[PDB]
DNA sequence: ATAAGTCACATGGTGCCGAGGCCGCTCAATTGGTCGTAGACAGCTCTAGCACCGCTTAAACGCACGTACGCGCTGTCCCCCGCGTTTTAATATTAGTGTATTTGATTTCCGAAAGTTAAAA
């Protein structure tokens, strides 16, 4: 629906940051696959956090929290 | 001439206006003091260590050597992209409503604490 919004030139630019200088196609659609997996996992964690807080605004507190839970502590925004 | 009197003078004092000078109330967390209990300890004994020999022959290392194997080789297939181009959708602006959070006053909630005792190798 909008995973295509993460588009092939955009992931090309990501891969320029990655240091590549040749990239085939199917790389692209599966980069969308891995991004889907990452987003849904962390989103589920933050969602569970807020809904246990009986709130309905998943919040950066719960996002940095879900990230630390996933094992990677994004860092700079409180936390 | 002088007691009465008017008069102006001279000083009194009373009233109001800032204003710079002390003061009053509160909350931080210190430190003062004090109970009661973790902590280090006080004789201690015995654990599994870790040597300390004293064997054996099971691994193991080299001695040989051999296919397997690698590693660039090499025609060539192929694919990625560097752009060039049209698209194309990503800007990033307002917006009010529609809960989302939210912070008061409770107001029950419930388990830590204090008995009392069940159970327990």
């Amino acid at each position: 629906d909008n995973i295509q919004g993460i588009t092939k030139p955009a992931i090309r630019r990501l891969a320029r940051r990655g240091g590549v200088k040749r990239i085939s196609g199917l790389i692209y659609e599966e980069v969308r696959a891995v991004l889907k997996s990452f987003l849904e996992s962390v989103i589920r964690d933050s969602v569970t956090y807020t809904e246990h807080a009986k709130r309905k605004t998943v919040t950066s507190l719960d996002v940095v929290y879900a990230l630390k839970r996933q094992g990677r502590t994004l860092y700079g925004f409180g936390g």
